[PDB]
């Protein structure tokens, strides 16, 4: 099976992400569509369980732009891209061993107020 992803803005291109429980990992391809600075307007793709998504949001906000919007040393972040602007692209790839079927997971963009729209399911099946 295929074990990777590409995902842009168009909003997420995608809300809904499958991976296939025999990917030993599995790689996330974030491009930026637009054309505005990362300190402006950036993205990333933030991959949490589904309860832990507000709490890495809110404290993502708090730490600002410097911390690419992550709190240092979030444990609840399973994986995700570095802060993104114009013209650029980041990849992440991650093992499957931190996924479980029948788990809910989330991804999302932690810039500020973008999780409203930028973000999606992800499982593993
Ligand atoms: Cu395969
Ligand atoms: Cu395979
Ligand atoms: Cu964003």
């Amino acid at each position: 099976a295929e074990c990777s992803v590409d995902i842009q803005g168009n909003q997420f291109n995608t809300n809904a992400i499958t991976v296939d429980k025999s990917c030993k990992q599995f790689t996330v391809n974030l491009s930026h569509p637009g054309n505005l600075p990362k300190n402006v307007k950036g993205h990333n793709w933030v991959l949490s369980t589904a309860a832990d998504m507000q709490g890495v949001v809110t404290d993502g906000m708090a730490s600002g732009l410097d911390k690419d919007y992550l709190k240092p040393d979030d444990s609840r972040v399973i994986a995700h891209t570095k802060l993104i602007g114009s013209g650029e692209k980041d990849s992440v790839t991650f093992d499957v061993s931190k996924l479980k079927e029948g788990e809910q997971y989330m991804f999302f963009c932690t810039f500020p107020g973008h999780s409203a729209l930028e973000k999606g399911t992800l499982t593993l099946k």
